[PDB]
């Protein structure tokens, strides 16, 4: 049974740490924040928020980095060993790569602007890992909404939890190929997606030519790039929205998500209780506790 207070007594002075890591590896790097929540997200979605994900390719294992949703795409994982390091010299293990990945999230979210709150601590790293359900468990953005809801449904988180969620980007960047394809040619019909802002269409065809040497980075949030705030949903009311799957919460006629959407664009305390909320429903997937699993002393491989 996850407790806030797990190393009360164990390892004392565990946030101070970390925190202190995480701070100044912003120092120089302005998205190392957003970088490291959704590390804890992809790894919650695969096998449980066990670690599963950090785990590197052995004659014994095929790391989940090389799935299609996580190849050329996640990043942080060189500073999250920075803080196993750092803990480590302080509380010889004692505490999991798991929990570190969750405390990061929370942080990031306080370091950026955002809330915060007690993240209950205890889980347990895993022995294995999956890379195909890697593949079919992470939603992909040419998701349509009823597609996407599914995809929270396995994990058991509802409608309320994927709206709240997805405001997770009001920060970090996306690579043009992400959503190129609603720029130039929408379901073959030749014409971009008439969903999308017709000035933000122009500054975006300008960063994400029709072929180019390569991907550029593009910020998910034009009016907030790096503060934690309800922007992500204003946004979506003048049809600003970067991705295909951040749009259809608002635009998609029927709805159901439409009332959320408002809700939260209109009063940003009410977003950001929520969204505490829903945290600690994710942090709590597949967990291993008590003595299951173990407590791995490198998170890059399992204990010998
Ligand atoms: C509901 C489905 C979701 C979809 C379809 C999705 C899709 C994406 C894609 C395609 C990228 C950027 C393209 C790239 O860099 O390769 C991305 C970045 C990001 N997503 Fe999501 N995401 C989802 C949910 C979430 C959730 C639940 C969180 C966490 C609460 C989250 C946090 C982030 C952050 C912070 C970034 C950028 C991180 C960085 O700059 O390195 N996403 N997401
Ligand atoms: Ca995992
Ligand atoms: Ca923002």
């Amino acid at each position: 049974q996850l407790t806030p207070t797990f190393y009360r007594e164990t390892c004392p002075n565990l946030f101070p740490i970390v925190f202190g890591v995480i701070f100044d590896a912003s120092f120089t790097d302005p998205r190392i924040g957003a970088s490291l929540m959704r590390l804890h997200f992809h790894d919650c979605f695969v096998q449980g928020c066990d670690g599963s994900v950090l785990l590197n390719n052995t004659d014994t294992i095929e790391s989940e980095q090389d799935a299609l949703p996580n190849i050329n795409s996640i990043r942080g994982l060189d500073v999250v060993n920075d803080i196993k390091t750092a803990v480590e010299n302080s509380c010889p293990d004692t505490v999991s790569c798991a929990d570190i990945l969750a405390i990061a999230a929370e942080i990031a979210s306080v370091l950026g602007g955002g809330p915060g709150w007690p993240v209950p601590l205890g889980r347990r790293d895993s022995l294995t890992a999956n890379r195909t359900l890697a593949n079919q468990n992470l939603p992909a953005p040419f998701f349509n909404l009823t597609q996407l809801k599914a995809s929270f449904a396995v994990q058991g988180l509802n409608t309320l939890d994927l709206v709240t969620l997805s405001g997770g980007h009001t920060f970090g960047r996306a690579r043009c190929s992400t959503f190129i394809n609603r720029l130039y040619n929408f379901s073959n019909t030749g014409n971009p997606d008439p969903t999308l802002n017709t000035t933000y269409l122009e500054v975006l065809r300008a960063r994400c030519p029709q072929n180019a040497t390569g991907d550029n980075l593009t910020n998910l949030d034009l009016s907030t790039p790096d503060q934690f705030d309800n922007r992500y949903y204003s946004n979506l009311l003048q049809l600003n929205g970067l991705l295909q799957s951040d749009q259809e919460l608002f635009s998609t006629p029927g709805a159901d998500t439409i009332p959320i959407v408002n809700s939260f664009s209109s009063n940003q305390n009410t977003f950001f209780s929520n969204f505490r909320v829903s945290m600690i429903k994710m942090g709590n997937i597949g967990v291993l506790t008590g003595d299951e699993g173990e407590i791995r002393l490198q998170c890059n491989f399992v204990n010998g």
